[PDB]
């Protein structure tokens, strides 16, 4: 199975999932002088007022946070999109040191952590049928540096334990993500791919310029969770991120000057 490891991780993907080299692959780096400001682009609307939180799962990859959408209930319009676009899961990328762990990276800077919501859009029905679209998914991206706590992130933090090891889940209702959202909602976009198998060319990145913080204490709650099962040798699950990708035929917008 795929992972982050030598013998499975990013290198290898192309082998099972050949888009790995497509043309237009995520992430990527953000050159902050070659993104254009675009000023046709609409800000960004994020109505999470209404979202229903589900469950939290450690899948092996990740920790995600799931949530009903069944219905238009926190769901991400404006901004680069058509139309609107529902949350199904956000979840994080982060590293064994705090130098690394982003999956963008910003003037080839990398920061320790990088949360991505991820919506589809509701023109398809449902999620798998967004996923073979090529304006099916988008994904808000959230750069996280270490320095003050986040409050809004502790209610997540503190049940890792509970779901240390892939398949583990827990409930975990009345989470609200606007606690992990950053002032400005200034944001970079292109368009992009899932950036874990399978790999597939249909997302809408929007990435902000706005880093949140989180403390040390925080994201190293993160890396004691396990990329193995229970009863598997122990690996940690840190540096679970992809490397920025070949930009090619692609510009990056900004929204702000
Ligand atoms: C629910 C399912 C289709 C899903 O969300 N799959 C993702 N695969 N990579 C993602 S990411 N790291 O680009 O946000 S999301
Ligand atoms: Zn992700």
């Amino acid at each position: 199975h795929w992972g982050y490891g030598k013998h499975n991780g990013p290198e290898h993907w192309h082998k099972d999932f050949p888009i790995a080299k497509g043309e237009r692959q995520s992430p990527v780096d953000i050159d902050t002088h070659t993104a254009k400001y675009d000023p046709s682009l609409k800000p960004l609307s994020v109505s999470y007022d209404q979202a229903t939180s589900l469950r939290i799962l450690n899948n092996g990859h990740s920790f995600q946070v799931t949530f009903d959408d069944s219905q238009d209930k926190a769901v991400l319009k404006g901004g680069p999109l058509d139309g609107t676009y529902r949350l199904l899961q956000f979840h994080f990328h982060w590293g064994s040191l705090d130098g690394q762990g982003s999956e963008h990276t910003v003037d080839k800077k990398k920061y320790a952590a990088e949360l991505h919501l991820v919506h589809w859009n509701t023109k398809y029905g449902d999620v798998g049928k967004a996923v073979q679209q090529p304006d099916g998914l988008a994904v808000l991206g959230i750069f996280l540096k270490v320095g003050s706590a986040k409050p809004g992130l502790q209610k997540v933090v503190d049940v890792l334990d509970s779901i240390k090891t892939e398949g583990k889940s827990a409930d975990f209702t009345n989470f609200d993500p606007r606690g992990l959202l950053p002032e400005s909602l200034d944001y970079w976009t292109y368009p992009g791919s899932l950036t874990t198998p399978p790999l597939a060319e249909c997302v809408t990145w929007i990435v902000l310029k706005e880093p949140i913080s989180v403390s040390s204490e925080q994201v190293l709650k993160f890396r004691k969770l396990n990329f193995n099962g229970e009863g598997e040798p122990e690996e940690l699950m840190v540096d679970n991120w992809r490397p920025a990708q070949p930009l090619k035929n692609r510009q990056i917008k900004a929204s702000f000057k």
